[PDB]
């Protein structure tokens, strides 16, 4: 989120605020450029190593100066803080080299893989020292410019990009061998193994421009959780489409499948703007009133999904038909892991991310926004297992009805 704060200093507000977590030995340069005054300054620093996760992401700019006067008599607060109220005479004496060094601990080289606080107050002593000079922070740790909070995802996107690799290799070689006997879902599944390469080509590109250029664009961040939610849409979508049985039960389904596309296309004008709202960082209210028809949709769609798969399920036992039968037992066998490792993670993460009154385990918040991508990546290993190309695929897939 643009860990170089290009934040020129305004007369509008003195304090600026950086709470995030950080790398041991990450230093934290300030670029001072500007049109030279003569303004007594008096820059006051801080940095805090608030042991709790709570005290930085709950914590707001509008309290920055209530937890500077819980700070200085120790109200409420757990750490250690490093501070410095170096004086500047003049405005052109901040532009010359005055390259920071840290002074003393007390109970800018950083000390430990925490969550840390920075806060800067600029007393002064006002249209023209609005914006005047352009205060660049920059974060710099041993892996360059990234931070923890940042960190894992990379690395586990770099691990689940080689997945979807090794994915569409395996793809194309099984595509390979066998042209004539492919139908839709073949070409659908393809399509969204496709719409996994782009999506995670374009995330893992904004990764690259976080940890290299240093920078974010939030406009990669909204085509690829798009991207993610039309992929998973149209993934859905086949899989009410397979538990209707087209062509086994209804060669055309005609207005159902209009009213399967408008279920999709409602799942879509819900669920991808919330998550276009989860992209730009929505407030409270918003987050708040954006997940109750995502829930009450998930959970609709799947029980609709266990209907129809439970009606073609008695109807493929009607029919005698051997091999499908094992195939989609398989594929309901899939079905029922899939939603209950779904719903017991759900459980946990969701729970346990609230309910304790302090997060003191930091390290694993990364597998939050990792475990779906996870659980739906297995799916459609599963999925590419169960629908192998063979010789005699043209009799195993569809069967003349």
């Amino acid at each position: 989120d643009r860990s170089k704060w290009h934040i020129p200093i305004p007369s509008g507000k003195n304090y600026f605020s950086f709470g995030k977590i950080l790398f041991r030995n990450t230093t934290i340069f300030l670029k001072f450029d500007g049109e030279p005054c003569d303004l007594s300054l008096n820059i006051t620093w801080y940095l805090k190593s608030a042991d709790c996760y709570n005290e930085i992401y709950n914590f707001k700019a509008e309290e920055v100066e209530l937890y500077l006067e819980k700070l200085k008599e120790k109200r409420g607060l757990s750490g250690k803080y490093q501070t410095s109220s170096k004086l500047f005479q003049n405005c052109s004496e901040l532009f010359k080299t005055q390259t920071f060094s840290g002074d003393f601990m007390h109970r800018l080289q950083t000390w430990q893989d925490a969550p840390y606080i920075f806060i800067v107050h600029i007393g002064i002593s006002e249209n023209s020292l609005s914006n005047l000079f352009t205060m660049t922070v920059e974060v710099k740790g041993p892996y360059e410019y990234l931070t923890l909070e940042d960190y894992p995802l990379m690395i586990f996107f770099m691990v689940m990009c080689i997945v979807y690799v090794l994915f569409g290799v395996l793809w194309l070689a099984w595509s390979a061998c066998y042209w004539r006997d492919l139908l839709r879902i073949q070409f659908w599944i393809g399509a969204v193994i496709f719409l996994g390469m782009l999506e995670k080509a374009v995330f893992y590109a904004e990764f690259q421009n976080i940890r290299y250029k240093g920078e974010s664009v939030q406009g990669a961040l909204i085509l690829a959780e798009l991207l993610s939610a039309v992929k998973r849409s149209l993934a859905r979508t086949l899989v009410i489409i397979v538990s209707l049985g087209y062509g086994i039960v209804k060669p055309r389904l005609g207005v159902t499948l209009h009213k399967v596309v408008v279920a999709g296309a409602l799942y879509l004008l819900f669920s991808g703007m919330e998550g276009v709202l989860r992209v730009t960082g929505a407030q409270t209210d918003l987050a708040s009133l954006a997940f109750i028809p995502l829930a009450f949709l998930d959970t609709a769609l799947c029980w609709w999904i266990f209907i129809s798969l439970t009606q073609t399920m008695k109807l493929l036992k009607l029919r005698r038909n051997i091999v499908k039968l094992s195939l989609y037992r398989h594929f309901t066998n899939t079905l029922i892991l899939a939603v209950a490792a779904s719903i017991v993670f759900i459980i946990w993460t969701t729970m346990k991310f609230r309910i304790v009154t302090c997060q003191s385990d930091w390290r694993e918040l990364w597998v939050d926004d990792a475990i779906w991508r996870l659980l739906f990546s297995m799916i459609l290993f599963v999925i590419m297992v169960l629908w192998r190309p063979s010789a005699n695929n043209q009799r195993f897939a569809f069967s003349p009805l």
